[PDB]
């Protein structure tokens, strides 16, 4: 209740930082090139497919995750699907840090006990 | 600096600053005064601390010891100070959970634009 | 459909199932599902923790007005003596299992080890 | 414990199947070969020092998560490597499989019985 008002400033500063921008300008370069926005869906595609086939526990033969490997260094291939791949994957650690940050002051306490 | 390693320090700040920490904070200092909430806290602790590290390398844990636990709690639960305790406790941490999954719009939204294709 | 620890899985997944301390757990559901009022207790707790974490979830306020009670709901209820064995009995698996899970990680545990 | 038993049983099972088998050949053609267990050693560490970095909550610039995808990229290239890392994978996400189905009877019980 106390605390929401601050998280929000915090989902708005966080949107607003240089580093999301430069994350937002990367997936336009993508979505915009018709060559990029390609090899990404395709990604992407495969991904889903087998990110589901685990949520039910269906099997995945070797098969499987090998091209979906292969797909993903053709991804980090082509130039602008490089630099999204990486800032979401910088985007994605970092968050998880700030998270793990603000649980911070309650393993503070805890820590007392 | 990573300007949201610093935004999220500053997070942290606020946290401890602010009303509801310190109701915390101050519920602990009850409980660790008062000679008999003290003690079964303790008592508590050490019973859920030490199935804990018994669950990590792994060994079996008969009933018993799941109901010397399960009442060893209810006691607590019988207890004022540490009820207050228990409770700003928990509510802190999912209030926290409810921070943090914040934090996760931004890329969370973002995320499902990557379905749009 | 091939796939080994598939089909190995299933296999545990009957195991566990009818082992003895399922039937065990099982058994205490049904003491607790025949009995109205240990019944009614336990739909209530589920019914609050099913609130808060559809808010939570939902991202809402939870003033303590609702943490506190759901705190004492799992009181006269962690005293009714079949719902507190069914509690008991179904952390003793939930544990069980956890551990279980764990031996399964084994092979790929000891082999990562070598990776290093 | 009643299903300890059955337990050390699943993991013979599995260390010895098939599969768990092929991951430890492929584990062993690059252990084995100078240029894949040079490029393995390489990604390996740096995704160590990342995972390191991340506990102790470090920042993490663009620069290491780019030199970062740009090895396992240059990884996934060589056939021995590219092998073993799928084979980890498929392990890894199976396994993961493995321990889901287990608490499907108690998750079904809490959830279904009433």
């Amino acid at each position: 209740e106390p605390l929401h008002a601050l998280a929000r400033q915090l989902e708005q500063a966080i949107r607003a930082s240089e580093p999301f921008q430069q994350l937002k300008r990367a997936y336009e370069d993508v979505r915009r090139d018709e060559t990029a926005y390609r090899m990404f869906a395709n990604v992407r595609d495969i991904q889903l497919r087998l990110h589901e086939k685990q949520m039910r526990g269906a099997a995945i033969l070797p098969d499987e995750i090998e091209q979906a490997q292969k797909a993903m260094a053709l991804a980090q291939q082509n130039e602008k699907l490089a630099r999204l791949m990486a800032l979401e994957q910088q985007m994605s650690i970092t968050i998880a840090e700030v998270q793990q940050i603000a649980m911070k002051p309650l393993e503070e306490l805890h820590r007392s006990f």
